[PDB]
C-alpha cells in the first residue's frame, strides 16, 4: 500500500560537523619563545 | 544490685521503616512497554 509513507523514518548521523573555524596556533614559533616558564612575570633584559 | 538499671543500654535498629507509600511500577505490564529507546520523541508505527 502507498500508505506506508505515513510511517517513514528519519536518520540522524553520528558524525558531527564543526563550523569552519581556525584551529589556532598559527603564530607558534613566530616570535622569541620561552617554554616551561614559572612565575607571574617573565623579564627580558634589554641593552641600548 | 538493682542499681544496675542506672547503666542500662538502648538498642537502635538498622532496618528502617518507610512511611506507607507506593513502591511504583504498578502499571508496568498493564501497558505496552518498550525498553532501551532513544531520542526525544519515540514513534510507534501502526498498521491497519
Amino acid at each position: 500500500s502507498l500508505a506506508l509513507s505515513q510511517i517513514e523514518i528519519q536518520q540522524f548521523l553520528s558524525e558531527a560537523h564543526a563550523e569552519f573555524q581556525s584551529e589556532g596556533f598559527l603564530l607558534q614559533g613566530a616570535v622569541r619563545t620561552k617554554s616551561g616558564t614559572k612565575g607571574s612575570i617573565v623579564h627580558f633584559p634589554v641593552f641600548g
